[PDB]
């Protein structure tokens, strides 16, 4: 089974850009990342910073989590993200998605030792 800080990882990071540079990105993301393997993961969000600077979210603003667990962080500084959602032209095996970029301060659930990262909850 996947960690919880390792599933993160992989559904949220992508920092060997700086931004999204086209509307296929979340197709290919979508699809490498493994989100698309037996259903299309309808909503999803990358974060193009480096992995030091997302962990280190878990020490800044503590907020709400939507769900009202006390553990989430919220960063100070916004982030370079891309949202992908799947469309209506999207059904699976051949998921399709919109890709939207912004700058945005991201909220991350965190948990473990060390202290990581283990929910994308939102962007503001
Ligand atoms: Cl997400």
């Amino acid at each position: 089974k996947e960690t919880a800080a390792a599933k993160f990882e992989r559904q949220h990071m992508d920092s060997s850009t700086s931004a999204a540079s086209s509307s296929n990105y979340c197709n290919q993301m979508m699809k490498s990342r493994n989100l698309t393997k037996d259903r299309c993961k309808p909503v999803n969000t990358f974060v193009h910073e480096s992995l030091a600077d997302v962990q280190a979210v878990c020490s800044q603003k503590n907020v709400a989590c939507k769900n009202g667990q006390t553990n989430c962080y919220q960063s100070y500084s916004t982030m370079s993200i891309t949202d992908c959602r799947e469309t209506g032209s999207s059904k699976y095996p051949n998921c399709a998605y919109k890709t939207t970029q912004a700058n945005k301060h991201i909220i991350v659930a965190c948990e473990g030792n060390p202290y990581v990262p283990v929910h994308f909850d939102a962007s503001v």
